[PDB]
């Protein structure tokens, strides 16, 4: 898979170490290299990343800084061809510890917190019109929620509702604008990395109310059951996650002791995790997505 005429990189945006971060860095699995690119205009942790039409989007989060703490409603777009960030229309509400998924070229922003309240609301961005619109809210308030898309359906997995961390999960059916509960995970997880590989939704890591997790489980949408696979080498919560050429990559996080620079890669063929690189510095709460090499 080469986009146009160049390779695809794993982009990590933002994050947290002592304070919220503005870093944008790109990792190349083909040769091991890291590139530092244009900083975010506003530092942010607890954001999500996604790609539509080759462009990288940074959604939500919070600027934890000495000068103050501000939850973000921002949507910002990075163009690899220009190495520049551009503001887009802002969401209806600030959303820290947000989850994001893409269906049919549209960005869904799910859940997250604003101050002391925990959202169940969901809204959808149309890049063609630069507009957000609210859709049906989830059945559950969720922050630290993992999101993934499979077969043009949107899934919201785990999180924290303001009192309890959650093992529950739910699915959104766009043509009925309706959420439905699915089978709950076997583990309570907030701040897990959630992605899709083949016909399964993976939930890696997270926080269960006492411990950061290294376990990984996957939901087979045909069987409606969750099964554990190999655990990661590191326990981690608030990790970044993405898929690149058939493998899962997890980036950073917090293990109860250190903000991790470790990047691990899961090979589904062998059911093994391996360390593949280190980020340039340890951090948690990053947004991650995959698109073309920059100029
Ligand atoms: C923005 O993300 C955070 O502030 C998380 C910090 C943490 O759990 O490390 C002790
Ligand atoms: C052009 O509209 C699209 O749906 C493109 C999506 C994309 O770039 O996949 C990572
Ligand atoms: C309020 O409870 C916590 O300490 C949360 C820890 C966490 O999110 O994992 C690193």
């Amino acid at each position: 898979r080469g986009s146009h005429m160049v390779g695809r990189l794993i982009y990590t945006a933002g994050g947290y170490f002592r304070q919220s971060l503005s870093y944008l860095e790109a990792y190349n699995p083909s040769n091991g290299s890291w590139l530092r690119l244009a900083d975010l205009q506003v530092p942010r942790s607890g954001l999500a990343g996604c790609v539509v039409g080759g462009l990288l989007y940074a959604v939500g989060g919070r600027n934890n800084s000495p000068d103050g703490n501000t939850d973000s409603s921002a949507l910002d777009c990075y163009n690899p061809m220009t190495n520049q960030w551009s503001p887009c229309a802002s969401m209806s509400v600030p959303r820290n510890r947000i989850g994001v998924g893409v269906i049919d070229g549209h960005i869904y922003a799910v859940g997250g917190s604003h101050g002391c309240i925990h959202h169940s609301s969901v809204e959808r961005y149309e890049p063609e019109r630069d507009e957000w619109h609210l859709v049906a809210p989830m059945l559950t308030r969720r922050i630290g929620v993992g999101v993934a898309v499979l077969n043009r359906l949107l899934y919201a997995v785990g999180g924290f509702d303001g009192t309890n961390r959650l093992n529950s999960a739910e699915c959104y059916y766009p043509e009925r604008n309706e959420w439905r509960m699915i089978t709950p995970m076997n583990t309570i997880r907030s701040g897990a990395g959630v992605c899709v590989l083949h016909n399964c939704i993976y939930a890696a890591g997270g926080y269960d109310g006492q411990d950061q997790l290294n376990s990984v489980e996957r939901y087979d949408v045909e069987t409606e059951t969750w099964t554990f696979v190999a655990p990661m080498r590191h326990h981690r919560s608030a990790l970044g996650i993405t898929v690149h050429q058939g493998k899962i990559y997890v980036l950073g996080g917090y293990d109860g002791h250190t903000f991790l620079d470790s990047v691990e890669c899961y090979d589904p063929d062998s059911d093994t995790w391996s360390e593949v690189t280190r980020m340039t510095s340890g951090r948690s709460g990053v947004g991650v997505a995959v698109t073309m090499e920059p100029c």
